[PDB]
């Protein structure tokens, strides 16, 4: 597939729904970071986003820069050096 790029270089907090079913965006294209918006197939990458429902009703911060190791969550990778000397809309 297509190379995933970063996002953004901080995380977006949003409130979880229990039971409401979610498509986190891995590839790093979509408008509406943090959800996938179809660019991922619009742009034939060749990726698809990460699907998950909501086990509870709680604020997560999910990732932007696309390098959690704990997808769709945000795991603090962003905090590296390396994210945040990164260029948003190119890979890392
Ligand atoms: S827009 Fe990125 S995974 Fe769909
Ligand atoms: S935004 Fe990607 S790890 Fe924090």
């Amino acid at each position: 597939p297509a190379r995933s790029v970063v996002a953004l270089k901080t995380p977006i907090k949003v409130e979880l729904v229990a039971g409401k079913t979610y498509r986190w965006c891995v590839c790093g294209r979509s408008k509406k970071q943090p959800f996938c918006d179809g660019s991922c197939f619009f742009q034939r990458t060749g990726l698809s986003p990460l699907k998950f429902k909501a086990q509870e009703t709680r604020m997560v911060a999910l990732c932007t820069c696309k390098a959690t190791q704990r997808p769709p969550y945000c795991d603090g990778t962003c905090r590296s050096e390396r994210v945040q000397k990164a260029e948003v809309g190119s890979p890392l």
